[PDB]
């Protein structure tokens, strides 16, 4: 199943994941489509941050559902 | 403004809602979409019942957050 | 037989339960297990909040069928 | 990457760790390092107790981020 | 007498205790003026978490000493 | 005693600071070294973020411990 | 006089400028406000890169002109 | 011999290569050392973009040169 | 999408254009809105001359770019 | 007296000229310090591009004025 | 912050300079260091040669960034 | 013969040229292939900048030496 993330720059990538995909998961296809590293990378999906631990389907996460990208920079 | 309300069984209704806009109009514009009386509808968002009282905004609904859809159906 | 629980915000919990097992019985096992007071569960199954008086069976919840718990009010 | 574990007596632990390491990992390589059974270490970050099961990346431990260790004896 | 109660987060919470108040009573006492329930509560004082059975005067707590305040959630 | 704070480019600056001294202190401090304005920084030690109201050791940042500096940016 | 600086997270910033004012005190401008170290700022205004070195004037920037900001990220 | 490769995090990777190796190579042994997809690796040395085509000596870099790894984000 | 034609007296106009929109096009919606003859006008991005031929997109002219107005006067 | 000659790519020469120099002197000064055919150079003032015709008094162009230059083609 | 500046002949001198610092004052710290006369060096960045005239910062030279050295000297 | 010449921006080309031919010759070969002025091109051989006014084989440049280009811009 296809998902959307929205990211901070206002652009709307496309990711073909799995129910059982975990958000690490998604971070990792993330940086592969877009280069952000994953440690700086924070998903939200309806009003909570994703925990890398848990999965899609953890959070309800359906065919066509839009998560968002927010970016936290440290010095890591 | 676009929002998104999920249902659990993974369909999803986008509605064009104002921040000051409360629960009770959103779901009222979602009776207006797909049918569900208000009294049927509970909506959720930060893992959270909304009020009908409150607005989006006094929930922190932006732009393309999503929310949830859950129903009551007698003896359904 | 086993089932799972699972909130909105990702947390599961399972469950041992009884296909003639009651949804009040459910979210009962659920306090004993987590806190909650069942007046302040929510239990969903296929899109739909379930009524305490029906049982797992009326509603076809088997052998590891994911259930959906949402809070009330405080 | 490195990891502190600062105790609240003072003491501090360096480890090299991976994100993916569990929490029982963790205090496994704190064992392996000062002695200090498993059983009896508490792992604390952002203010609340880790549980064994989770990851290091499941709480944002990340490059230099610091835990926290408290001890569990009986009558100690 | 007055021992302070202070978070990993920061805050610093005092309260009203007597020596012989338990690890218990303090708990229930932080409950009472913070909302934290006791079971999440874990207190540390000198290095160690101290057990709900024993007493201030047990772990050498007097007038103005700090204990640590950690959370644990189920 | 010295602690240290690391950037969000991996920078570590180096500060002399008092266990006494307030979260509004080191931000002064930062700035007076770095030109960050205090309103702008965000301090983060063992996994939440300092608040300029308390002091060093009320979140038990000891001598030679490490803080780091964060930027969130988040989505339009 | 006033410009804005439109950044790649989409807000657009206003800032109190003088035409003598080099690049680098924009830069610094914009860090005092958003928070980014002025080395992970790239400023753009008419299909060039702006460089520290020079000033508003140099470029042409009036009253009222719109500046773009992009980030470059390095290890620096 | 040995290169060092600087990430946006502030994060040093070391790699053993050789002067005749591509920047396509060393792209590659980044990706197998930190997960980072070559198509979304920017290395920077002395100041300009490294191509896949060319090799370390073509750009001149010896033992124990650093590498840069950049990140360019750009508004909407 | 929207861009801004400024002229070097610091006179700015606002143009509703498309990506595929000529120079031609520019010219003759600049003329539509301040008056301007096609042929006096001039204009100017990224440090060159655009022709009348080639489109916006052709000078990857995008949303809210800048461009330069030049002008031609006879005896003036 | 002095001018200076801007690009909008925020480069600046500085020329010696006289008011009673010609756009076209001017031109020709540039080439002789920047290389640039004179037939490749615009000059604007004041918002309008200058006729080789006119000279700098002729346009009021005084002491430490800014002249810009803009580029043709090739 | 520091600087590299590497000869063509493999040589390598480190720098403590400021962004602030002149491409003379790093020549003169350069003479400072290994003795080379400023009017004898030409220092090399992003491909091109550095004019005494600007500023590190003017170049974008930041924290570790290599710059190379060119040695001009009659009949040598 | 031929020699290399490889810029600072990774670029390597190639020349046919003769041990007799001066630096300004090479310069000037140069631009008839890459199109750089003269006047911007610095040649670089065994850590020095080359004068216009050598010859190749003056500097010890035989069959397939390589030189360096950098860049000057006024
Ligand atoms: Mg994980
Ligand atoms: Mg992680
Ligand atoms: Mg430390
Ligand atoms: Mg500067
Ligand atoms: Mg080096
Ligand atoms: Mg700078």
């Amino acid at each position: 199943m296809q998902i959307f993330v929205k990211t901070l720059t206002g652009k709307t990538i496309t990711l073909e994941v799995e129910p059982s995909d975990t958000i690490e998961n998604v971070k990792a296809k993330i940086q592969d489509k877009e280069g952000i590293p994953p440690d700086q990378q924070r998903l939200i999906f309806a009003g909570c941050q994703l925990e890398d631990g848990r999965t899609l389907s953890d959070y309800n996460i359906q065919r066509e559902s839009t998560l968002h990208l927010v970016l936290r920079l440290r010095g890591g």
